[PDB]
């Protein structure tokens, strides 16, 4: 199937585009390109400073009726800045703004941390410590459940949530909606079976961020594996008759989760869409679970005293 069922009752595309550091000049290109191809389903953020290059694509691609817009699915997050009560409606429509929507299929807390707000994303003491908000998750999870209740978005969910937090949500008292998706890093180097197992058996669809291991994140170092380069994997790929990448792909695809691979390079992401004709098998897919090592590309060191610092704890 290309969708999965969400515990709202609405379907979600299982593969997406990601806009995490796709440049304003090009993501509007990317994205129309990526509709043009199949994609239905584009994962945004306001943090990313890119949603309106890609909300002029995706209103182009409705205006010339490429698409409808119950066939996309579109994905935005609550930066950290905005998680006070009286902050998070503001936020969310600032996004649609952007995207020139009149709603979102998904709207995300992006990070379990809540930050001071003010005009930084990152607000920094002297000591370059991230400043904290005094709100919790499940006020802001209150919040977020008032967006569906104004017809602002169609479901809410979380990102970067341990189980702990997962399952505070879950105990909230009061609760009036579940989180319908967890967005968390996963791929063959951090494979995530506890966490995963986790939200699977709550009805919490898994959403793989990146699934090729961020080669283009800001703070690459050498001395760090990488996913695309790893023989072992490009040895499974060239049995398949893929690439490398489409591996990488259909890999969470097969554990039930929705994936979002960034591309900007428009051959890259009609590749990248081309994982619907071909199977991992069981030991293919074990195989690359056996590549675990506990690798993260997103992890801040700046915020690694917050009480609500999702790494602390093993899952
Ligand atoms: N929730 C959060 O905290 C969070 C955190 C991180 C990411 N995410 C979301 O997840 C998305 C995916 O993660 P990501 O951007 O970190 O990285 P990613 O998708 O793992 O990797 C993107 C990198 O891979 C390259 N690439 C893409 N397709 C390729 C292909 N077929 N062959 C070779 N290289 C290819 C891209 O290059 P080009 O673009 O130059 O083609 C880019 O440098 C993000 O963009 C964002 O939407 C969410
Ligand atoms: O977060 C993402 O979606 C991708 O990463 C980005 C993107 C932008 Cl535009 C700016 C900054 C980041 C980043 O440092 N994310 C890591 C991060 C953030 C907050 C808290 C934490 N934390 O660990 O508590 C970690």
């Amino acid at each position: 199937a290309s969708r999965i069922l969400l515990n709202n009752g609405a379907k979600m595309p299982i593969l997406g585009l990601g806009t995490w550091k796709s440049p304003p000049g090009q993501v509007t290109e990317a994205v129309k390109v990526a509709i043009d191809v199949g994609y239905r389903h584009i994962d945004c953020a306001h943090v990313y400073q890119n949603e309106n290059e890609v909300g002029v694509a995706i209103q182009e691609k409705l205006r010339e009726q490429v698409v409808k817009r119950e066939e996309l699915f579109i994905v935005s997050k609550l930066w950290c800045t905005y998680h006070e009560k009286g902050l998070v409606k503001g936020a969310c429509q600032k996004t649609l703004s952007d995207l020139k929507l009149d709603y979102l299929d998904l709207y995300l807390i992006h990070w379990p941390t809540g930050f001071k707000p003010g005009k930084e994303f990152f607000p920094l003491d002297e000591s370059g410590n991230v400043v904290p908000s005094d709100t919790n998750i499940l006020d802001t999870w209150a919040a977020m459940e008032e967006l569906v209740d104004e017809g602002l978005v169609k479901a809410i969910g979380i990102s970067n949530f341990n189980h702990l937090q997962v399952e505070m949500i879950l105990n909230k008292p009061g609760l009036k909606y579940k989180p319908a998706v967890n967005q968390i890093e996963c791929h063959p180097y951090l494979t995530q079976e506890k966490l995963i197992q986790y939200c699977q058996s709550k009805g919490i669809v898994v959403t793989a961020y990146s699934p090729l291991g961020s080669p283009d994140r800001p703070w690459a170092k050498p001395e760090d594996p990488s996913l695309l380069e790893d023989p072992r994997i490009k040895a499974i790929a060239a049995k398949h008759n893929k690439t490398t990448a489409q591996v990488l792909i259909r890999f969470p695809m097969q554990r039930n989760l929705v994936v979002i691979p960034k591309s900007v390079t428009p051959e890259r992401i009609a590749e990248n869409f081309k994982v619907f004709d071909f199977e991992l098998s069981s030991q293919d897919m074990t195989t690359l679970l056996s590549y675990n090592r506990n690798w993260r590309v997103c992890a801040l060191l700046s915020c690694t005293s917050h009480k609500d610092y999702p790494f602390h704890e093993e899952f």
